[PDB]
């Protein structure tokens, strides 16, 4: 129940630490000073070390009221610190699933769900950081492995969050779900244009670059200079230019601040079609 959430080490090293602190308690009968800082030295993760305490409390043999001088390290770690650990347990048994299919490890999930819901930056920031983080491959997976964690986590007996904050999270992830289709929209674009079969261009980079054109329409074109200097070797300009402007016209517009802010991206996609298609007659 306990043993199982801790996702620091192998299922032997794990128990290689539990029994110890058991040892520490009941044929020993020792006070409690350093004992925290063994603690601490065998788990450096908040969750995995209240696991290891509630663990403590399922041994047979109770010294009577100890518990309260035990469940007092619980607290004590717990107190002011609620979301984060609570966030770590909760989301513990997706980490491990969602971190075999990956071939990943559970505790990098663990920081994943837990920085989602406790920082503030904005969607898409978001999207390009599980980027950076967990690879190409992984930002599809990553969005769901937050999503089933949620859903534990609402579920727990002692959630991470109330039911304000996850309202808000929710909401982040509606907005993060939208990205996800314009990628995928974006993706199939690129297909059909044979923009990814030369090799030299990498969908990677297009994607980061079709998610800053999001945060900044108005340097739209400055952005695209990138991957021109790549796609003149071998595709023509209008090419490119279309695969983003039909990528942003069949996208959720609610991927961009407002309504002018998503004209301004088109209207100068727009002007770059145009002005493309106009140098080819030069040639």
């Amino acid at each position: 129940m306990s043993q199982e959430r801790i996702l620091d080490g192998e299922e032997d090293e794990i128990n290689h630490k539990i029994f110890d602190l058991k040892r520490t308690l009941k044929d020993n009968l020792p006070l409690d000073r350093d004992f925290i800082d063994r603690l601490k030295r065998y788990f450096k993760d908040p969750s995995d070390q209240v696991l290891a305490l509630r663990e403590l409390l399922n041994e047979k043999d109770l010294t009577a009221e100890q518990v309260e001088l035990l469940t007092k390290i619980i607290n004590e770690i717990i107190s002011g610190s609620e979301k984060s650990v609570n966030a770590g347990i909760n989301s513990a048994i997706q980490a491990k699933l969602f971190g075999n299919k990956m071939k990943l490890e559970p505790q990098l999930l663990r920081a994943c769900y837990r920085g989602f819901i406790m920082g503030n930056i904005s969607t898409t920031d978001q999207y390009i950081e599980w980027l950076g983080n967990f690879g190409f491959n992984h930002r599809h997976t990553i969005v769901n492995f937050v999503e089933q964690s949620l859903i534990v986590d609402m579920d727990s007996e002692k959630p991470s969050c109330n039911a304000y904050e996850f309202g808000f999270v929710l909401s982040k992830l509606i907005a993060i779900k939208m990205i996800r289709t314009s990628d995928v929209i974006f993706m199939k674009k690129l297909e059909s244009s044979s923009l990814l079969k030369d090799g030299s261009l990498s969908a990677e980079q297009l994607l980061l670059t079709l998610l800053y054109i999001f945060q900044y329409p108005s340097e739209s074109e400055q952005i695209l200079t990138s991957v021109i200097e790549v796609s003149r070797a071998s595709h023509e300009d209008s090419v490119v230019y279309q695969t983003y402007l039909s990528s942003v016209n069949e996208s959720p517009h609610d991927i961009f601040k407002s309504e002018s802010e998503r004209e301004i991206a088109i209207n100068i996609l727009r002007e770059l079609v145009t002005s493309a298609y106009k140098k080819e007659l030069s040639r």
